[PDB]
């Protein structure tokens, strides 16, 4: 009816495919996931849909799905704005490391509580661990104060830094009309999900967004769901996401 | 070598093999000029080059020559900021025309007026010209002035709209220390070059920026550069279009 608003996360990662924690890890897209990004664009094209400024993460795998839709949809002119608060949940020590072997050395139980857990943040990433350097000193995040950068987090964390970039970036410009895409990650997105629909923490954890596959949101002049999120695509892989 | 700033004109487009004269014509790469900006990335990740900021067009063939080089040297993440005032110069009526054609069409000397003089715009392009509403009319432009939208531009009218965006924009930002890379076309370009060179009318007029090719310049503290424009690549690339100067 009225604000339309476009959600899509990322597909497969090259981590992904290795089984892998990612978190904050720049993991770019798999073959097969660049090849979900391009479907996902294929469908807002042929839906027709139209963007005036797109918001994405500072992640690769995000950054290139937010890429090939826009090209897809030739609006590779639109204004794109990157962020780290829209950056995937950081997994922490688990960063790196093979979830079944996690899962093996710190058993089930103990897993489900790091990935599903909504106040539980994974294990911190010490100062010794293997990806330290590449993630917590990169450059990108230099501007980060001592506080804001983290050496872990737990979904109501991703969500807490998430939520304010919302409030004070994205909010405005659906209020002033402008058709928003936003390319993130699973848990940023989760963020946003649970903030416009209200859901309790059981029930964001529960939820799993589709993959490559553009979310559409239809809000009122209040950023409210005047009806449940939909997914443009195929019969099968539309049908299929739910 | 004070301040850093580095330019890189798009490569080759489709327009661009059909022979066409493309302005503000959203004309895309071509495999070869996609393969330029590829090339012209490599020679920055190996020269180790790292920005801050990125400023292009609203035309595919610079948002790509960007994207490819940002995916080059492994800076995605950048923040980069696009602007009309940065679009290849409005070719008017010219625009998809055949280059060739036109020049037996109205004359070798005509035509070397519109294409190389610095103030005489080429014929405007009117309502019912083949891309009036593809170019005018696309909603990409609805934020220009009825005078800001042009409907052809001579060299001087484009570096006339680019300038303030370099002095407004850019400039605030390579003074704050920001590494900066502008992906553009050759007629903003030129703007940009003319302004920090200082060159004269007659100078700009007759300088041909290389396509694809990192162009480096070495700025003081007030954004004079301190030596000519260098090119990143291997020297058969570099000293070829080094030639050209
Ligand atoms: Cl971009």
């Amino acid at each position: 009816a009225a604000y339309k608003l476009v959600l899509i996360r990322h597909g497969e990662s090259a981590w992904n495919l290795e089984n892998r924690f990612s978190g904050w890890y720049d993991a770019d897209l798999s073959p097969a996931g660049h090849e979900e990004a391009k479907r996902g664009g294929q469908a807002l094209r042929d839906a027709g849909y139209e963007f005036d400024i797109c918001f994405t993460s500072v992640q690769k795998r995000a950054i290139r799905t937010l890429w090939t839709v826009l090209d897809a949809i030739d609006q590779m002119w639109l204004p794109v704005v990157r962020t780290w608060r829209l950056n995937e949940r950081h997994y922490g020590g688990l960063t790196g490391l093979n979830k079944a072997e996690t899962a093996a050395k710190h058993g089930e139980a103990q897993v489900k509580i790091w990935r599903r857990s909504y106040d539980v943040p994974p294990p911190p990433m010490e100062p010794d661990h293997p990806f330290y350097s590449n993630i917590s000193k990169d450059r990108r995040y230099a501007d980060l104060t001592e506080d804001q950068l983290p050496s872990c987090e737990s979904l109501k964390d991703t969500i807490a830094r998430a939520l304010p970039f919302w409030n004070e970036e994205i909010v405005p410009q659906i209020k002033e009309g402008k058709r928003v895409l936003i390319a993130a990650h699973g848990n940023s997105l989760r963020g946003i999900v649970k903030h416009l629909e209200g859901l309790s923490e059981e029930a964001i954890m529960e939820l799993n967004l589709p993959t490559g596959i553009p979310i559409v949101y239809e809000l009122d002049k209040n950023l409210k769901p005047i009806k449940p999120m939909q997914f443009l695509g195929d019969e099968e892989t539309v049908r299929k996401a739910m």
